[PDB]
Parts: structure tokens; C-alpha cells; sequence
């Protein structure tokens, strides 16, 4: 009938450190999810691992990912960040959806959902994100060196991906694009950049005592924050303020007037939007932009999709996307490969059954959502790009064996929008340029929040 958490396999529990031993031997943290779908190839499926005190149950398929669905709390959970979670008590700021939680996140998050994951509402987006592609291209044009590489890629991308969100979420262009107009958001983006190098350093170090002893990181976090919220609210007060007298015209005004969230409340949601946004939605370009690269049939099959549904350079828009099957298809073989996000996690709220093994109340789970791609009852040449593996109806891709975005009801908010973002970006890219690979040397996937490149990525534009 059942078994429990003591009789599942996993990983030797070396003395003090737990599996922290094999992973500080086999490339450190940055190596962690190669280290991680080893343990799914050693031990199955279900297994358990210890870092430290850290403990924890990894889920690695997609049965155990239906399983989990199907009897999911009514607000998930995932691991507290209590860093952030402090600097909103201290200052008396709101949580926004990453660290809400109960009835309070329920609240939040039906409110924005029905803003952030409407196709109708969202596809009215693609002028503003056309607008800010065209930009960007002609900024590419100008970074390209001689054998059309761009130095510092990634940053670029950045540039175009804060760019993009900060004119969905605050109606106003930053300046990131055009040079001589760069340093407006200057001290936003610093800030943003010194919160995230630094909220790090009090997740093992109690934030409760940095605060008591006042040292050097916890000012240093609560100045990167104080400067992001001093940016966000005139942004969002000015936006609310434009349509006072408009209902219907304006999404944020919507919430503000119709769900009654407070001002408060929006700053930290909308912040929080942002942060999530920027740096995983240029990196998913990035990967793609690198699979393209390497598989010169495939961006082939693409251009002719893109040519097809779009003669001479024609502004591509929300509608078209409909007929780039193959486009789409792209992105997400791409993420299938090369994910952003390596996996997610959940603390379980009730006792449930996953496999044959009961968890209890209280168990933490991380859902290794990247493992999945490699599933040959799924995936049959797992190691090959092959976008069509998508578009062919003789055989179903279980959903749950791909998830890029989470699962449930507290999964990637942002999707569409996401998507919406890189389908265009892609048109707009494919359109102008060939993307060629510029060596065949290894390139290293490395987790540092995100998945990223171990080098410069080996890409160049060429002006088709
Ligand atoms: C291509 C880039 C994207 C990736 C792969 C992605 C991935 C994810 C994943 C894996 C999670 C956790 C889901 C879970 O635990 O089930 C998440 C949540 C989140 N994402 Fe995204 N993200 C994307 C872009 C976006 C964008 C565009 C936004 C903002 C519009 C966004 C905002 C959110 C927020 C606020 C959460 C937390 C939702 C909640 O707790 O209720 N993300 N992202
Ligand atoms: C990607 C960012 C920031 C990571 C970071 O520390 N960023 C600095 C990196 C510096 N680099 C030099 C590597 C590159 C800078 C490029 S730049 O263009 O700025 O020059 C990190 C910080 C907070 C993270 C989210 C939260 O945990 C909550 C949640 C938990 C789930 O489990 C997975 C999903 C989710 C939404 C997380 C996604 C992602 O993981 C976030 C946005
Ligand atoms: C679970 C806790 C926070 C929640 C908490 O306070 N637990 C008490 C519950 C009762 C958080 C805070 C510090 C976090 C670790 C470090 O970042 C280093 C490392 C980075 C890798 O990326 C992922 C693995 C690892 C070991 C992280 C695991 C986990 O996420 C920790 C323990
Ligand atoms: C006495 C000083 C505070 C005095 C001060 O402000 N000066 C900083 C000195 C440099 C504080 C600062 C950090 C404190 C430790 C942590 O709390 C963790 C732990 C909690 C246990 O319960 C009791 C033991 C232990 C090891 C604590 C001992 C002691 O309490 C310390 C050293």
C-alpha cells in the first residue's frame, strides 16, 4: 500500500555535509543540476539528499509531477526568502507574489492573472514590444564588430529585456537602447544588480541577526531596495493617476480601482514582476539564439516560416504567430535542451502520496523540472535539437514532462508575456539576420541563479 520517506533511495549521507561533499568535488554549486540528473539516472525517479542540514525530496518525472498537480495545496508553497521578506517588514513595504503566501497570495495573484494570462489582453502588448525590437536592432547593427559578434551578449539582451518589460508594466521608455540616454535608469539597475549580488549572504546567516548587528550587507540590501521602490512609485503613481477616469483603458488602474489592491500592495507586486522578468526572458533568447547556431536545417526550416508568413520586412504581429507553428516549436525544443530555470521547489502543507512513498506535512520538495527533458519515454534522441518533435501528431508529449514555467496554480505568472516577447523577438532577429556559430568549442551550461553560458557565447550576426 505505502512506504515513507525513510525507505527512499538516494545519495551516501557523508558526515556533516551531506551530498555537499560529492557536489564540492564534482564543480561546485554552479555544476549542481549535472550533479543532480546523475542522482536521477543512479536512483530512479523519487529520491532523497541531504546539503547540510538541507534537507530534501527530488521529484524527477513526469508522473510524480501529475501526481503532485493533482493534489496540490490551494496555495503552494515554495522556500522562503526571508531576506526580502524582512526588508518589507523593516521598511513597511507589501509582499509581492515570490514571498506572499495563504489567502493573501490567493488574492494578489487572481488579481494579475487575469491581466498577465489573457492571450486577448496580452496580444494588445505587441506594438509596445515591436517598438522596443526595432530599437534594439538598430542598436544591434551599431554593436556588431567586423564579423558581426556582439560584444557582451548577454548584457545586450539585458538591455533589451528590461528595456521591453518597463514599458508593459510602466508605460515609460528607460533609455537603455539609445546611448546618451543611458544613464537615466543608471541608478535603478545598479541597484537592482547590488540587491541581487547581496540578499544572497543572509540566507544562510540569519537576516534577523545582519539586521540586529547592522553590518555592512544588511545596509547594503536595504539601500539597493530603498533605491528600487524609490524608482517603481512615481512610475506607478503617474500610470494610475492617467486613467483615474478611465475604466477598462488600463490594466493597472483595473486592479487598483476594481480588486482594491492599495498602492502599497502594487509597488511590491509590479517590483516583483520586473525582477522575475529581466534576466530569465533574455537568457531564454539567449539559449535559442545558440541552438540556432548549432543547427543550421532547423533556423533554415525557420527562416522559411518567417519569410512565408511575412514578405519583404514586414512588421511582424501578435496575429501572425498563429501561423509560425515551427517558430514556436523552436522555443520550446530550446527550453527542452537549454532551460533557464533548472528546477522549483515546494514545501508539502498536507501529508501526500507521490510514487509509492508518503510524504509528510512539512516535507520540502524540489522539482527537478529540467531532468525531464532528457526522459526517453518521451523524448527519443534527447540530446538532439529537433524542434519537430513538436508538430507531429503520431505521438503525444505528455505536458507534464515539460515544464519550463513551473506547474499549478503558483507557476510562472509571466508566461505568455514571456513568450509573447521571444516568438517577436525571434521574428524580428531571423528576419534580418543569420545566426552563425563562430567555433564548435564546448560551452558549459553553469547555474548562477539562473543557467548561463560559461563563456561568451560563440555567435555572430551576419546581415542576410
Ligand atoms: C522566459 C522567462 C521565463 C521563465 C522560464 C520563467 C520561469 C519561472 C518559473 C519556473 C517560476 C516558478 C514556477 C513554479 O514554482 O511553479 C516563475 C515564477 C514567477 N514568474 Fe516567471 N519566468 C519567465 C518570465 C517571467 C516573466 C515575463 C514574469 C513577469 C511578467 C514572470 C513573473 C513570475 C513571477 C512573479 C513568479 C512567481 C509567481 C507566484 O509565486 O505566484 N516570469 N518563473
Ligand atoms: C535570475 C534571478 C537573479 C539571479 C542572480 O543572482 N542574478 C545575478 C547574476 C549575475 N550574473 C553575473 C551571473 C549575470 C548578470 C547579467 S547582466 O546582463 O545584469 O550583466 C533570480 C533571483 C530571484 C529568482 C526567483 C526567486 O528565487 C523565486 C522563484 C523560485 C523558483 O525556485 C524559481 C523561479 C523564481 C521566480 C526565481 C527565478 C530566478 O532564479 C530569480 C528571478
Ligand atoms: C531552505 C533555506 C531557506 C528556508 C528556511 O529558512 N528554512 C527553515 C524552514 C523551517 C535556504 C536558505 C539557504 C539556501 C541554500 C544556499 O543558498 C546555498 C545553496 C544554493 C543552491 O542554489 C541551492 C542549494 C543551497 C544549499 C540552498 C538550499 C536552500 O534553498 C537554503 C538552505
Ligand atoms: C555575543 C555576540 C553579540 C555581541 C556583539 O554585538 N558583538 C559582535 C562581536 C564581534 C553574538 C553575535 C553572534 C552570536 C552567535 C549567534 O547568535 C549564533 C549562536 C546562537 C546560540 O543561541 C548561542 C551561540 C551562538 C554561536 C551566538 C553566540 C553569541 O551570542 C554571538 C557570537
Amino acid at each position: 500500500e505505502t512506504r515513507n520517506v525513510t525507505d527512499l533511495p538516494g545519495p551516501t549521507n557523508w558526515p556533516l555535509l551531506g551530498s555537499l561533499l560529492e557536489i564540492f568535488w564534482k564543480g561546485g554549486l554552479k555544476k549542481q543540476h549535472d550533479t543532480l540528473a546523475e542522482y536521477h539516472k543512479k536512483y530512479g525517479q523519487i529520491f532523497r539528499m541531504k546539503l547540510g542540514s538541507f534537507d530534501s525530496v527530488h521529484l524527477g518525472s513526469p508522473s510524480l509531477l501529475e501526481a503532485l498537480y493533482r493534489t496540490e495545496s490551494a496555495h503552494p508553497q515554495r522556500l522562503e526568502i526571508k531576506p526580502w521578506k524582512a526588508y518589507r517588514d523593516h521598511r513597511n513595504e507589501a509582499y509581492g507574489l515570490m514571498i506572499l503566501e495563504g489567502q493573501e497570495w490567493q488574492r494578489v495573484r487572481s488579481a494579475f492573472q487575469k491581466k498577465l494570462m489573457k492571450p486577448v489582453e496580452i496580444m494588445k502588448l505587441d506594438k509596445k514590444i515591436n517598438e522596443v525590437l526595432a530599437d534594439f536592432l538598430e542598436r544591434m547593427d551599431e554593436l556588431c564588430d567586423e564579423r558581426g559578434r556582439i560584444p557582451d551578449l548577454y548584457s545586450e539582451l539585458n538591455k533589451w529585456s528590461f528595456e521591453s518589460i518597463c514599458l508593459v508594466l510602466y508605460e515609460k521608455r528607460f533609455g537603455l537602447l539609445q546611448k546618451e540616454t543611458e544613464e537615466e535608469a543608471l541608478t535603478f539597475i545598479t541597484a537592482i544588480k547590488t540587491m541581487m549580488s547581496t540578499f544572497g549572504k543572509m540566507m544562510v546567516t540569519p537576516v534577523e541577526l545582519h539586521k540586529r548587528l547592522n553590518t555592512k550587507v544588511w545596509q547594503a540590501h536595504t539601500l539597493a531596495w530603498d533605491t528600487i521602490f524609490k524608482s517603481v512609485k512615481p512610475c506607478i503613481d503617474n500610470r494610475l493617476q492617467r486613467y483615474s477616469q478611465q475604466p477598462g483603458a488600463d490594466f493597472l488602474c483595473d486592479i487598483y480601482q476594481q480588486d482594491h489592491l492599495s498602492k502599497k500592495e502594487l509597488y511590491a507586486a509590479v517590483t516583483e514582476l520586473q525582477l522575475a522578468a529581466v534576466e530569465t526572458t533574455a537568457n531564454s533568447l539567449m539559449w535559442i539564439l545558440y541552438n540556432l547556431s548549432r543547427n543550421p536545417q532547423a533556423q533554415r526550416r525557420l527562416l522559411q516560416e518567417v519569410q512565408s508568413v511575412l514578405p519583404d520586412n514586414q512588421t511582424p504581429r501578435a496575429e501572425d504567430l498563429r501561423n509560425m507553428p515551427y517558430l514556436k516549436a523552436c522555443l520550446k525544443e530550446s527550453m527542452r535542451l537549454t532551460p533557464s530555470v533548472p528546477f522549483t521547489t515546494r514545501t508539502l502543507d498536507k501529508p501526500t502520496v507521490l510514487g509509492e512513498y508518503a510524504l509528510p506535512k512539512g516535507t520540502v520538495l524540489t522539482l527537478n523540472t529540467q531532468v525531464l527533458g532528457s526522459s526517453e519515454d518521451n523524448f527519443e534522441d534527447s540530446h538532439k535539437f529537433r524542434p519537430e518533435r513538436w508538430l507531429q501528431k503520431e505521438k503525444k508529449i505528455n505536458p507534464f514532462a515539460h515544464l519550463p514555467f513551473g506547474i499549478g496554480k503558483r507557476m510562472c505568472i509571466g508566461r505568455r508575456l514571456a513568450e509573447l516577447q521571444l516568438h517577436l523577438a525571434l521574428c524580428w532577429i531571423i528576419q534580418k539576420y543569420d545566426i552563425v556559430a563562430t567555433d564548435n568549442e564546448p560551452v558549459e551550461m553553469l547555474h548562477l541563479g539562473i543557467l548561463v553560458p560559461s563563456r561568451e557565447l560563440p555567435i555572430a550576426f551576419r546581415p542576410r
